[PDB]
């Protein structure tokens, strides 16, 4: 406990998405929130970000007030002063419970002067790190921590356009300033914000450009739940992708249970563990087959699918109750091929059937063929 | 070293964004605001305290909004914890010093709240109906009751008080070991009895009134005999416009409190730009005849005139820091009795690089 640092990571907060609609409106502050709660509540030593902590590129006041409010009542802690509030400004003393500062850092993503960075960084609340000045050209200074006789050093890529990223690595342009005091002593973590896999090779960052010195690699941009990780035994280092904390769109990826994770490291080996997010809306797909299902039909086919998105939703409470009065009203997607000689309807038609009843007050439907 | 005394840096409408645009001046606002701020922390102050007009803006640019952030964390947010060595509690650490404020006329004010950088307080309510519950400070024996009015329209609050609409909620334990600060932010004379607030208008229980508001530095405060207070009006920290008042000496002041007592130290702004002003009448001056071709004289009159205050104002700025940039340079001329003037702009023009005012150098009136 005393040589063992502890962060908590998670990525891809996405502040201020949806700000205006009248439901979901306000999730995101909510969820960013339940995250720094959490890593107060489990005393951690800093927190570890992705990036895409905004969403819009010049962000609403409100949206840097709530980010602002929740980085203060969890990260700032106890501030010193000899001075005291008869009716905080609040005097510290030297007690056994004293709240201390829990940094955060993040690298920047494609969402990331002045400049979001710039308020919550000149505030002391956010720190940036891992950012990139030339593409052509990257050269990745880390953070060097010390927690008793654990040593950590940090690194950071921040969002790179793909393939600009996929030359870079290939023609040798991406150096690691690694330290010489205590070499080969460090745990060396890697925070990026790439794509993971993708259609086009150079649209990604393989697994096996990140150089075999690294022990732990944080996996930002995608929004999908993987928080296990995975071993990377030619690399020898362990992937976390955190995923994100709002669903950003309604794709599978972002069905998947949102979790963050606590990253105990103490001296070079690690154990994380997973932490389920409870302040998340839930999102149940489900994807129809016209041919499964058994033209002048209308009656068999609306009666089965409105049944049928009833369905998702005592799923979706269901997971509600279990990820934690009334739970929120959830996010519901079926995809349905109506191939094979089927009569279908107006994609938003449906969706002002479900109105009060779920969140997604317009796509709750696609028909494809 | 003791320590029973609450030390508070004094100082008001700082007004940070004002001229943020301009070649020259643009950066005034924002460094005099941080000078404020470095000095409350050189000389170990307990806390800050302004009279309110932070912002110039009503909506201040995200750059404005920066700045004030920049300068409030550099100074005032002081060391954190955090039990994690960053390798690139002490006796030498640096405490939080805490900065309240009243308002002047999701803001970007609450941003400077929510990050708890400054407490701003004295809100009002009802315009009609002012109720001040104050904030109570304690430092050892000595106790301050520090009270807030935020800015009204003169003619309500003027009302308000003589019709005992505005009332002070006084804390009952230790009924006489608080000593009584008030922050307000009003016009402290006017023409019309009801548009500025009568220090008579100010219970007598108080024992210091801060009054923001007033831009003119009069930092050496004042007594008032019959209210047994004292009034200290530090002004602003940047000349907002181009008046007399805005031509004395910018200053700050640390101001002790023991028990209740106190002491107001005065320290003069380094950072704040010099400004001379000459007030002229052409018929009390020989060389200008009056009544006849006189243009060419009046002119070089004139030109010496800025000349000598471009002087006076390089002199003004040495005295104060204990090269100059470019001075604010006013000429009030009245030109009554036949004198032959020139464009104000084409005047204010022939000192470009040379005043940080050129449009204006001069105003002519009768
Ligand atoms: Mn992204
Ligand atoms: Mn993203
Ligand atoms: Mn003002
Ligand atoms: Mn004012």
């Amino acid at each position: 406990s005393e040589n063992t640092i502890r962060i908590l990571i998670s990525s891809d907060p996405h502040v201020g998405y949806g700000e205006k609609d009248p439901v979901r409106g306000n999730d995101s502050f909510v969820s960013f929130n339940e995250i720094l709660e959490i890593a107060r509540e489990r005393d951690v030593d800093m927190i570890l970000l992705g990036g895409d902590i905004f969403h819009d590129n010049k962000p609403s006041r409100k949206a840097l007030y709530q980010a602002l409010r929740s980085l203060r009542l969890n990260c700032l802690g106890d501030k010193p002063c000899e001075l005291e509030l008869l009716s905080v400004c609040n005097i510290n003393y030297l007690d056994p419970n004293i709240n201390v500062a829990i940094p955060v850092f993040s690298i920047h993503g494609n969402h990331d002067r002045y400049s979001a960075l710039d308020i919550l960084q000149v505030t002391g609340l956010v720190n940036y790190f891992g950012r990139v000045p030339e593409n052509d050209n990257i050269v990745v200074s880390p953070i060097l921590l010390q927690k008793g006789f654990t040593k950590l050093a940090l690194y950071g890529i921040s969002n790179v356009r793909d393939e600009r990223l996929y030359h870079s690595f290939r023609e040798n342009k991406v150096k690691f300033l690694r330290p010489d005091l205590y070499r080969d002593e460090w745990f060396n973590l890697l925070t990026v914000h790439q794509n993971h896999s993708a259609h086009t090779p150079t649209s990604y960052l393989p697994e096996s450009f990140i150089q075999d010195f690294y022990d732990f690699v944080l996996w930002g941009h995608e929004h999908e739940c993987l928080i296990d990780g995975s071993y990377n035994p030619t690399q020898k280092f362990t992937v976390v992708q955190p995923g994100s904390t709002i669903a950003t769109s309604l794709s599978p990826g972002e069905t998947a249970p949102k979790h963050c994770g606590i990253l105990n490291i103490t001296g070079k080996d690690f154990h994380l563990e997973k932490i389920r997010l409870r302040t998340v809306r839930p999102f149940i797909m489900k994807d129809i087959i016209l041919s499964e299902v058994s033209v002048e039909n209308k009656k068999e086919v609306l009666t089965y699918l409105i049944s049928k998105v009833e369905e998702a939703i005592t799923e979706a409470n269901a997971q509600w109750y279990e990820a934690q009065e009334k739970p929120p009203l959830p996010l519901i997607r079926l995809r349905v091929d109506y191939t094979g000689g089927y009569q279908t309807e107006n994609p938003q038609r449906f969706s002002n059937r479900f109105v009060g009843r779920v969140a997604n007050a317009t796509d709750v439907v696609q028909f494809y063929l």
